[PDB]
């Protein structure tokens, strides 16, 4: 295509420079340098989305301001958002399911994120529970902890008539967790609060 390369071009570089701030990025300056781009195709869109998701894979911990980042671009139309972000989410669990126990530590970077898209409503209550099943999956005290904060925090929206045989499981298979003292006190705590929290109808 060349010409159009050309802005394809220029308009990843922004949105690396964007990305690339080492001072993460707070919502309203966002929004101003989101209008300072052009996402007018497909190939685009779906470009500055897969640059998010590679740059909150390597800095997890700003996965808020990425998340903040991708609640500005769904504020676009293009020749359907939430659906390039479910798409590309599910990327990475569909690729997860092909030291791959070094692959945790990845997997707990990327389900922030994914918490954080999901707490913006980008993204839906099915793809938590995969979250979860994976954060039970591995049974190491950093997926707990991802598991207890991630449920303390979204556990009742979770918790939906429908979906409560699913979170009696996790929550049964929590307290087994906690029975068989493989895992450290702490951890023990931590999940026995997750589990007293739901048994008080996510009150606290």
């Amino acid at each position: 295509s060349d010409p159009e390369n050309i802005k394809t071009q220029e308009l990843f570089r922004k949105v690396r420079s964007i990305l690339n701030k080492l001072t993460p990025q707070m919502f309203n300056q966002l929004m101003k340098q989101v209008s300072g781009l052009t996402v007018d195709t497909e190939e685009r869109l779906k470009g500055v989305i897969d640059l998010v998701f590679e740059k909150a894979i390597d800095e997890p911990s700003f996965s808020v301001a990425y998340a903040n980042m991708c609640r500005c671009l769904v504020t676009l139309k293009v020749p359907n958002f939430r659906k390039l972000l479910l798409n590309r989410c599910q990327k990475e669990f569909e690729k997860d399911k092909a030291a791959k126990d070094k692959a945790r530590r990845r997997s707990i970077g990327n389900i922030k994120f994914i918490g954080e898209l999901f707490k913006l409503k980008m993204l839906t209550e099915a793809i938590m529970h995969d979250c979860v099943v994976k954060l039970l999956k591995n049974h190491d005290e950093e997926s707990l902890e991802c598991l207890c904060r991630l449920l303390t925090t979204i556990g009742k929206d979770l918790d939906f008539e429908k979906a409560k045989p699913r979170m009696d499981q996790y929550f049964n298979q929590m307290e087994k967790i906690v029975k068989e003292r493989k895992t450290s006190s702490r951890i023990r705590f931590m999940l026995q609060d997750v589990i007293d929290l739901r048994l008080c109808n996510w009150v606290s």
